[PDB]
């Protein structure tokens, strides 16, 4: 491991996040940052809020620069509104540097903040297309890398706990890595596999195969990426296309057949508990994605345990057992590989290649039968064809 300064630089969980520590303004103002790449803004609180104990006071800053121009930004989920100015920033436990970037402040909010995850704002790691206003507005990665010598590459290796952490516990624990700039070779085991990024937006992927317990899902993969697959840290669940959805749900009930579980668990809204350390994760199946490799007919597979997609949640009586909710949920925007399932990986962004790799997490959580995995080569014909075009 090369990067020991930004080891173990993420707090957080699956459910409500993951961050990292930044720096805004001069004199520097600390804030808790959400890393999302999802999206491409950089945004933080800059005014009280119930669910914020701190916020970026522009007043307070020499270095800070209003751009006179508002901003809105609306995600799947909540939304917020701002006002765009510039400012020096600096991530502590990162590259030694500071850069001026663009920053909205957020003045007002719809179910974005999170009650108790610590964060105050998010870092939009994707591509200045899908930035607001548009992309004439530069990422910070962007400026990051044009104002410094940082290589243009990040990776993350978000660790879930495979159980639950109260609100002591998430505070206190090591949630994971962002390597600004580099790979980190403790932070994972085996190989890294590179799959193209399709296209400079969301962090675009092909998929071009699908899994349950080595039984081909047997689609058209085009309906893998209908209407696109992306990497997104700033997500909880694995998100599907409808489609494919209900034929991936249909084959993981007829595998965990032995126990009958009810819809709302399949509907990802309602928790299911076992006795302390009695979970079956042996009826449930292995999930395997395969990926366009970058050699011409080649790909690779990614594949993940019920570990990684059953998360831990604490029971609505915190008694003793140990209770999940179903992390696979439907999408009418298509696939989106989240936070549940890069717990699994360390991902590398590599932004200078324009391709993402995965290998098996040293901090992945399994069992002493299963394990996730990264594995390759496999001959797969006409991958080109699995992508969508409007
Ligand atoms: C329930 C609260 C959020 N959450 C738990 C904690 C992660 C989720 O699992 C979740 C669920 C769904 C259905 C959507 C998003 C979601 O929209 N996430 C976006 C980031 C985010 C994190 C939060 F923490 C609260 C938020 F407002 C928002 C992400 O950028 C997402 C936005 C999408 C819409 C978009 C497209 C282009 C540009 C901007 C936004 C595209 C895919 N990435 C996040």
């Amino acid at each position: 491991g090369s990067f020991v300064e930004m080891v173990d630089n993420l707090r957080g969980k699956s459910g409500q996040g993951y961050y990292v520590e930044m720096t805004v303004g001069s004199p520097p103002q600390t804030l808790n940052i959400l890393v999302d790449t999802g999206s491409s803004n950089f945004a933080v609180g800059a005014a009280p809020h119930p669910f914020l104990h701190r916020y970026y006071q522009r007043q307070l800053s020499s270095t800070y620069r209003d751009l006179r121009k508002g901003v809105y930004v609306p995600y799947t989920q909540g939304k917020w509104e701002g006002e765009l100015g510039t400012d020096l920033v600096s991530i502590p436990h990162g590259p030694n540097v500071t850069v001026r970037a663009n920053i909205a402040a957020i003045t007002e909010s719809d179910k974005f903040f999170i009650n108790g995850s610590n964060w105050e704002g998010i870092l939009g790691l994707a591509y200045a297309e899908i930035a607001r206003p548009d992309d004439s507005l530069e990422p910070f990665f962007d400026s990051l890398v044009k104002q410094t010598h940082v290589p243009n590459l990040f990776s993350l290796q978000l660790c879930g706990a495979g159980f639950p952490l109260n609100q002591s516990e998430v505070l206190a624990s090591v949630g994971g890595s962002m390597i600004i700039g580099g790979i980190d070779h403790s932070l994972y085991t085996g190989s890294l596999w590179y799959t193209p990024i399709r296209r400079e937006w969301y962090y675009e992927v092909i998929i071009v195969r699908v899994e349950i317990n080595g039984q081909d899902l047997k689609m058209d993969c085009k309906e893998y990426n209908y209407d696109k697959s992306i990497v997104d840290s700033g997500t909880t669940n694995l998100r599907l296309p409808k489609k494919v959805f209900e034929a991936a749900v249909k084959s993981i009930k007829a595998a965990s057949s032995t126990e009958k579980f009810p819809d709302g668990f399949w509907l990802g809204e309602q928790l299911v508990c076992w006795q302390a350390g009695t979970t079956p994760w042996n009826i449930f199946p292995v999930i395997s994605l395969y990926l366009m490799g970058e050699v011409t007919n080649q790909s690779f597979r990614i594949t993940i345990l019920p570990q990684q997609y059953l998360r831990p949640v604490e029971d609505v009586a915190t008694s003793q057992d140990d209770c999940y909710k179903f992390a696979i949920s439907q999408s009418s925007t298509g696939t989106v590989m989240g936070a549940v399932i890069m717990e699994g990986f360390y991902v590398v962004f590599d932004r200078a290649r324009k391709r993402i790799g995965f290998a098996v997490s040293a901090c992945h959580v399994h069992d002493e039968f299963r394990t996730a995995a990264v594995e390759g080569p496999f001959v797969t014909l006409d991958m080109e064809d699995c992508g969508y075009n409007i």
